[PDB]
């Protein structure tokens, strides 16, 4: 009767309000989680920076650094090869006058 | 009750609006939430592939190099045994000529 129908029509009532608090919370951790993910992105994006900023500085570093090395170490091979070359120079015009010498000796000896 | 009876059964289609209303609220804020959890994949993803950049730079400037290093190394090694092999050749006959101009000297 006009009970019953209060009664269940209250009991509505109540059963939605709770509802309503819960679902207005929800929304808050909806909201507060999506935030976190926002500022989880700015500190990956801040990775993402340094990497590329390495990817062109270790490229263009080392493609000079060892440059510097492999242009010494050239310059210590070519002090090796100017002191050798002075050496074989000397030695080639020390046999040369040498070798004239002996043909000229040994023509003497043939010839007496 | 007859103005109190519909008088709550306005308040109750009144409270079913309102929880429809959040209803779309929160697929609103679960699409929004998912597209941000794709995002992340995603700079982690980007993250990996830079990373990987880095060991595949790395490894190939470190085994050029050691090309380089290798070959040189074995050029300049090619060179200066060759050096000190002519060398010694012309020592050698630098003291043979010089015992034979002493025993052709003595001779005469």
């Amino acid at each position: 009767g006009h009970d019953r129908e209060v009664q269940g029509l209250q009991v509505k009532v109540t059963k939605l309000k709770q509802e309503r608090i819960l679902d207005a919370q929800r929304l808050e951790e909806f909201f507060t989680k999506n935030q976190q993910l926002r500022e989880q992105q700015k500190v990956l994006h801040e990775t993402i920076k340094v990497l590329e900023d390495r990817l062109r500085a270790g490229l263009a570093d080392r493609a000079a650094v060892t440059e510097e090395h492999m242009r010494k170490k050239q310059q210590e091979f070519e002090n090796i090869r100017q002191q050798n070359l002075k050496l074989i120079t000397e030695l080639m015009n020390e046999r040369n006058t040498l070798q004239e010498e002996n043909k000229k000796l040994s023509e003497q000896l043939q010839q007496k």
